[PDB]
């Protein structure tokens, strides 16, 4: 199951970005959709399912792409985006 089942709701994940410092650069909507919630006040996020943590976001980074790049074994990623998507990023 998920590492953090309490953050399984996309809407709850989205709410966590109320204090996101990079709104124009990396949209909260895309982050939440990609399984990520905001951890702290800076630019750190974690996936609710695999608990993979990402920081140092650059402008235009794509949350799904980053999810697949760094945590290709995540089952939420697989279920959401499929194996072909993951393979093509790798
Ligand atoms: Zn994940």
């Amino acid at each position: 199951g998920p590492a953090f089942p309490g953050m399984g709701s996309e809407e709850l994940r989205l709410a966590s970005f109320y204090d996101w410092p990079l709104t124009a650069e990396v949209p909260p909507e895309l982050l939440a959709a990609a399984g990520f919630f905001h951890t702290g006040h800076q630019d750190k996020v974690r996936c609710f399912f695999c608990y993979g943590g990402l920081q140092s976001w650059k402008r235009g980074d794509d949350p799904w792409t980053e999810h697949a790049k760094w945590f290709p074994g995540c089952q939420f990623l697989l279920r959401s985006k499929g194996q072909e998507y993951i393979n093509n990023i790798h």
